[PDB]
């Protein structure tokens, strides 16, 4: 024990005898006793006061003590003493630390076994409460309590303070992301699932989002004066790419459109009256506006809005009727293909049933097949030469050969191709259930279905695991050999022949 009090101490004599690390290789201990020099020296340098050094001077010894004996000592000190670096100035934080050891324990745990999570900490330090308590850090929430868990976190902020409302929803995201990743890396949640739980809470987010600009928006101008003989607000947000296809990872954006249903002549029944459209136009800027703004605890989520009609120069909110037109008499199939993995996110059962009917309808336009192959082959190639890692030596998972995109291109050709014939084709829109109602529908062979699904949900799954080590989405050209081919091979059947 007075060793490691004495590793603290003489930090800077940075003394390589010391037992206490002998376990390590020579440049392990070499890059240790640095790590512990060099952050000594920062409190000579933040200047920090008397009670933060009383307690690092406590701290510190245990805290090198379970760190430094382990096999990983290197890496992980690196990650916990940028970490300290950043709270060193927070004396509550320190004092936290010390007076729990078990937090403690599962710091070191976490920082060892993902950077993911190290630089998580490291950002939103005020995510150390999660830290006391194992039951709920390992076991992140039921899929069907998102909204209920955030309605709960919500309570003690000021309903009337936009600010406050605005940091409590970055703060749950960030505690929930911290929960999905901790139960990954424990084994408590199978990494089948991570996706799957992003999802669920990508959604609760968006209906508490919609529900606070709502609030502002019916505060300023009242309500639209045609929500008369309807429950619900006549505005809907559709989720594409990741969202709409039940792929979401832990740093992904959003990718939504929205709509509305709201006739020319509606106005607002507050006596600041505006346009009926003009205040869904706002209520979607409001929206975007809350994923987007920078608080303490960051922004909520990138949102990508240009797949609506006409991108970046359409409207940003449209009439059904007017998606509608758009769909049948302007879209590119590159457009029809996205919309195969877009649905409903948040809105009413009349404009869910509208745009469901739309959708459906789209999907099964009778489409010359070759024709479409060829579209969807060239387009495939295209983004081929322009995205991912370009280097010959590398599998980038989602862009190369046999990788998801690959997949997911696949299945967007299939349903576009056979709806028509086979409309059950159109009911769901992520890539698994895809290739089920493939399947059930014979379109393709069950042997052939589920080998495409298992290699999409392992190369998903991976992109888990690398954004866990925070390590590129491109591996190396010995990886997956198996499941590439058999993309591939599928590519080559469905794509090209």
């Amino acid at each position: 024990s007075e060793q490691w009090r004495e590793l603290w101490q003489d930090a800077l004599q940075e003394d390589d005898t010391t037992p206490v690390l002998a376990h390590l290789s020579e440049d392990d201990r070499k890059q240790v006793l640095t790590l512990i020099a060099d952050f000594r020296k920062e409190l000579d340098k933040r200047t920090i006061g008397p009670r933060g050094r009383q307690v690092l001077d406590h701290l510190m010894p245990h805290l090198l003590s379970d760190v430094c004996a382990r096999e990983d000592a290197a890496v992980t000190l690196s990650r916990i003493t940028a970490l300290l670096v950043g709270i060193v100035t927070r004396t509550t934080y320190l004092e936290l630390l010390s007076e729990f050891p078990a937090a403690l324990k599962h710091l070191i745990s976490l920082c060892a076994a993902s950077p993911m999570i190290a630089s998580q900490l490291a950002r939103y330090p005020l995510l150390l409460d999660e830290l006391l308590d194992p039951n709920t850090l390992y076991q992140p929430t039921a899929t069907d309590a998102y909204r209920d868990e955030l309605r709960q976190y919500l309570l003690r902020v000021p309903e009337d303070d936009e600010e406050q409302q605005l940091e409590a929803l970055r703060q749950f995201k960030q505690a929930q992301l911290l929960r999905i990743a901790a139960a990954d890396i424990a084994g408590t949640l199978p990494v089948m699932k991570v996706s799957d739980h992003l999802t669920w809470l990508a959604e609760a987010m968006i209906d508490a989002v919609v529900q606070q600009a709502w609030v502002q928006m019916v505060a300023r101008y009242g309500k639209p004066n045609h929500l008369n003989e309807r429950e619900g607000r006549g505005f809907a947000v559709v989720g594409y790419g990741k969202l709409g296809g039940w792929e979401l990872g832990y740093s992904s954006d959003l990718d939504l459109i929205f709509l509305h249903d709201c006739p020319m002549d509606a106005m607002t029944d507050g006596e600041r009256e505006i346009d009926g459209r003009q205040f869904y136009l706002r209520l979607a800027q409001r929206i975007m506006h809350l994923f987007s703004t920078r608080t303490s605890s960051g922004i909520l989520y990138e949102v990508d809005a240009r797949l609506r009609p006409s991108g970046a120069a359409g409207m940003l909110v449209t009439s059904a009727e007017a998606f509608a037109d758009y769909q049948k008499n302007e879209a590119w199939t590159w457009e029809h293909q996205a919309l195969v993995r877009a649905r409903v996110v948040y809105g009413d059962p009349q404009l869910t049933a509208h745009f469901d009917a739309v959708r459906r309808e789209i999907m099964t336009l009778p489409r010359e097949g070759k024709t479409l192959q060829t579209e969807v082959r060239e387009m495939r190639e295209k983004m081929r030469a322009h995205l991912g890692n370009k280097h010959r030596d590398r599998f980038d998972i989602k862009a190369d050969e046999g990788g998801i995109t690959d997949i997911e291109f696949i299945t967007q050709y299939l349903v576009l191709r056979y709806a028509h014939e086979k409309p059950k084709l159109t009911r769901w829109s992520d890539n698994v259930r895809i290739l089920e109602l493939l399947a059930q529908n014979d379109i393709m062979e069950e042997q052939e279905a589920m080998a495409l699904t298992r290699a999409y949900t392992t190369l998903r799954d991976e992109l888990h695991h690398l954004a866990l080590q925070e390590l590129p989405g491109h591996v190396s050209e010995d990886c997956f050999t198996a499941e590439r081919e058999l993309v591939r091979a599928s590519w080559q059947k469905w794509l090209v022949e």
